């Protein structure tokens, strides 16, 4: 019911978008199959798991505070997709880091999943007293990723800055901000419960479930292997500020710290498994499970001071919790 | 005076993107100093046609309808520079067409250009009653010139789009719509009479006045030297859906239509000498003055429909026109 109404409202999104491009836009059809075809391949094939937070919030908040059922859920299917387009189009500029028209094409791709965003939202939310409201917050928290993506890439231009505060302030404003907190803030939003949460819990929560969703990946990045990531793992060779590198800087001699230097951010085989040898070394597999745990009671904790203003609000947490745990 | 305020303003806005930066999202001075720079560079140095518009265009409806005279001339002022860093972002895609850290930073200054557009005005127009209006009408430009990009990469591949209605869709949403509609209709917001004026006469001044423009552009493109100009043209080698190509393909022989299309879309310095050759001898720079006259015809027609309705609005009209013309 919850991915079959998502995948429902998509089509309905993806109909009007390509209508008025249509219709408003003066686009011939050869260019709206091509905007089709782009659309699903960047917007699908995901697991979802930011759309689908919308809505899992949003239901909670109906049934644990009628018309106004089947528009609360209709809204949060179409703020669900808002973070999803808005993912693909992160995703888009990623690919463009790493007369050439495929380029043209991937940056117009970019600008137009941007602003898709912003069309399903002042079409479907024209009537509704939250329009302006929800822009601004979604443009600060877009605002916000821009700025954490700045924070990471100069993470090592300006070893200083590969501390344990400034690896939060990366995972806070380049991940957690449009990840976790987004998804919760847009639920609330559509349930029109929003003033009635603690927002100081919910954002404190949203940093340490974005913070235990990193470092868990930058383990990942590092051991698992690339047929059982999905990927292949690039952060030593990218040399970037990850949870093993700040973490193993803390814990290392003078030599150890001499040898990770002179073999970090380099692309050499035998530099990078000299840098997973200097992890291994270290036990910093072993510092990742209690530091996990820590995070883990933390935010147990946080679900119940915010349960005690907002029951069913933190059930949703706890779900979203559940699958990033 | 205009210009001395629209600098003013600049440090205002400036000020205040920086100190929201150090304040509430946690930036270091370093990274602090490295916006500034990079704001200057890409916003300073032009010549502010379109932001100095939006000031014209408010001083005329508050003196041909004093505490909201300041308002609305400071209002104008920051919808000015919301262009002008809108013109800034988009400068910078082109640049990315045309671990690599400078590409990543690139990337990067083209997400905080736009974002700056929407903090600005969630800042300075925060208790404004037009905040919702003005965002939508920004956003859907914005929009409009993303679209108008798909028609002019894609011109070329899907010589059929290369015909006279075609070349207008481009003119009129790649360039026309943030251009010359996007100052106008901002000067009438921030003076409270949009619903003043007939956007019919508005929009229909606006792309004829981008399609002037463009076309003057195209041919100085191909005939202005570089020294003269202040680039190198490249249409030619771009294989551009250019004004002087859509003309000479309506009136050149069957063997002409050949060497063309034998010769258009290579960087050859003789092929390119070829297609200026088959430009003289078609006798395009003569078409291209009777094509100019008639279109500042359609012009100083248009403006007096407009008078009949609104007659200082019009005045900064035929001021816009003047820089044109
Ligand atoms: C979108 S994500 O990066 O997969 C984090 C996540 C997970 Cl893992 C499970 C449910 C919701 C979310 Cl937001
Ligand atoms: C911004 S532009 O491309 O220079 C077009 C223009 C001109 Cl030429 C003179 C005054 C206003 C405008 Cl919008």
């Amino acid at each position: 019911m919850p991915m079959q109404m998502f995948m429902q409202v998509y089509d309905e999104i993806q109909m009007f978008l390509l209508e008025e491009l249509e219709l408003k836009f003066d686009m011939d059809p050869n260019r709206v199959r091509y905007l089709r075809k782009m659309m699903d391949t960047t917007c699908l094939g995901g697991k979802y798991n930011r759309g689908l937070t919308v809505i899992d919030v949003a239901e909670s908040l109906l049934s644990l505070s009628g018309a106004r059922r089947k528009r609360v859920l209709h809204d949060a299917c179409v703020c669900g997709w808002m973070i999803e387009f808005l993912q693909a189009h992160y995703l888009v500029e990623d690919d463009i880091m790493d007369p050439d028209v495929t380029v043209q094409c991937a940056i117009n791709d970019g600008l137009l999943l941007k602003s898709w965003t912003h069309m399903m939202a002042m079409h479907f939310f024209a009537d509704r007293p939250f329009l302006q409201d929800l822009l601004c917050r979604f443009n600060r928290v877009d605002y916000t990723t821009a700025v954490g993506q700045l924070y990471d890439v100069t993470s090592m231009f300006d070893f200083a800055e590969f501390t344990l505060s400034n690896y939060k302030r990366i995972v806070k404003y380049k991940t957690a901000y449009y990840t976790y907190l987004l998804p919760l803030v847009m639920g609330l939003i559509v349930s029109e419960a929003l003033p009635t949460v603690d927002m100081g819990v919910t954002e404190e929560l949203a940093m340490l479930m974005g913070e235990y969703f990193q470092v868990q990946d930058d383990v990942m990045d590092c051991f698992t292997p690339p047929e059982r990531l999905g990927k292949v793992g690039t952060d030593i060779q990218d040399a970037k500020c990850s949870w093993l590198a700040v973490t193993f800087l803390a814990k290392a001699s003078s030599a150890q710290v001499a040898e990770f230097k002179a073999n970090y951010g380099s692309g050499d085989s035998e530099k990078v498994a000299t840098v997973r040898r200097l992890y291994e070394e270290a036990d910093l597999q072993g510092d990742y499970v209690a530091y996990e745990a820590a995070v883990a009671e933390q935010v147990k904790e946080l679900i119940e001071k915010l349960r005690l203003c907002s029951p069913g609000f933190a059930a949703s947490v706890e779900t979203l919790w559940g699958k990033t745990y």
